[PDB]
Parts: structure tokens; sequence; C-alpha cells
């Protein structure tokens, strides 16, 4: 149920105060379905249509946040057509208009944030920024034990220039580990397993920046993110 108070609205689209945009109401010079309306503190709906001067102002609808348990069989994008998206799962107006801030392969499990902030994206996804990511991941073979050295140095993937950037690896069982990079490189934890002769048979994102799954959130089911959670991701 989104909605604002028509001296916000008024403010933000004129780019002025919210006391200077009462003016504005008061001079009559704001119309909403074509009725003259005088008072700042009018509770605009989406299905107003408001004016300023004449000038149609369209509703820019707040930008939404949510937190999604990725489940296997499902993929993050449209790119690919042969498989279902995960929009599957949202049930939300318009949601055709969310992206994933940071994709995840069809079989890999986890932590997706879903948003229509073009900025907040970027923000968390450029190649250019630092942004931690923990995965739990499960492998074939035990664990080397010049591994965690090898990922702290940093290692070469078959076929590419340069070494991936320092990561740090904890070992919970021999076959299970999580590992945290700094990185976003295309399918970069399974291929810096492979590069180091094991395999990864599992994968599962439990963290991006400030923000962590929840343990009780069940694959498939997703949720907005808090207000904290916006204002930290990283
Ligand atoms: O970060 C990573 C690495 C490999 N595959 C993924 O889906 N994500």
């Amino acid at each position: 149920g989104s909605h604002m108070r028509l001296d916000k609205f008024i403010a933000q689209q004129l780019g002025v105060s919210r006391a200077i945009a009462g003016r504005e109401i008061r001079g009559n010079r704001v119309t909403v379905d074509g009725e003259i309306v005088r008072n700042a503190a009018f509770k605009l709906l989406p299905e107003h249509d408001v004016a300023y001067d004449g000038n149609p102002l369209a509703q820019q609808h707040g930008p939404r946040y949510f937190m999604l348990n990725k489940p296997q069989g499902y993929v993050c994008s449209t790119d690919d057509p042969d498989h279902p998206t995960v929009l599957y799962f949202l049930d939300e107006p318009v949601a055709w208009k969310l992206h994933a801030a940071g994709r995840l392969d069809i079989d890999t499990t986890g932590l997706v944030l879903m948003t229509d902030d073009g900025q907040w994206s970027h923000r968390i996804t450029s190649p250019r920024h630092h942004c931690e990511k923990t995965y739990l991941v499960t492998l074939e073979s035990p664990v080397a034990d010049d591994t965690a050295e090898q990922f702290a140095k940093g290692v070469q993937l078959h076929n590419e220039k340069d070494l991936t950037k320092p990561a740090v690896l904890e070992v919970i069982t021999p076959t299970q580990v999580r590992l945290t990079i700094s990185e976003g490189r295309y399918h970069q934890v399974k291929r810096m397993f492979a590069a180091v002769g094991n395999h990864v048979v599992e994968l599962h994102r439990e963290r991006i920046g400030g923000i962590t799954l929840d343990a009780d959130l069940a694959p498939g089911e997703y949720r907005p993110l808090t207000e904290e959670e916006i204002a930290s991701v990283v």
C-alpha cells in the first residue's frame, strides 16, 4: 500500500524543499485527477494523476529491495530461454522490473538480492569495487592442506591473465568449506577449486557485504530488506 504526502512528492519532483512545495500547493498550482488540491498533507496514491501548472508529473514508484533464498533449477536473468527464472517465486506487482544485484548459476543456491534500484545495484556489483561474498562449498575430495595458502596468495584461473585476489578459506569438514572472496569473476569459485585439483559439488551463498541470508528463510522464500540492510549492504 505505497503512498506519500502530496508536498513530499512535489518537493521530490521540482527539486525544492517540502516547505516550498507546500507554498506551491497552496498557490493553486497543483492538480490531482484534474482537480485543484491545496492541501500539502493530501495522501497521494499510485492511481492518482498529478499535474503542475498543467504539466503532468508521472509518479516514480519508490525503489524496492528483497532477500531471496535461491533454489536449484532456476536462473537469474532472461538471457537463457531454456530454464525458468526466479521471478517464479516472487508474488509482487510489475515484478519484471526487478533484477538480481549479483547473479547465481542454475544449480547454485542461496542469497540473491532482487531490486529495481540501479544505482544501489551497481555499487554492489561493480567489478571495480571490493564487496565480500561468503560461500559454503561442498567438494568432491578432501581439501588439500596447501589450498588455504594458495587462495591466500591467489591462484591463476585456466587461461586468465591476473591472479585471483586474496581469499580466506575455513575448513568445516574435509569436504565442506567456507570461502570468502572480494571479486566477482565468472564462475570464480568453481574455477578456483579446479585450478588446485578439486571439484565443486554444491555451492551455497550465505553473504554479500553487510547482508547475511536468514537462517530460517527456506529455499524459494523471499522478503523485503529491512531499512538497516538497505542502508548498509556495502
Ligand atoms: O561466485 C560464484 C562462483 C561460481 N558460480 C556461481 O554461481 N557463483
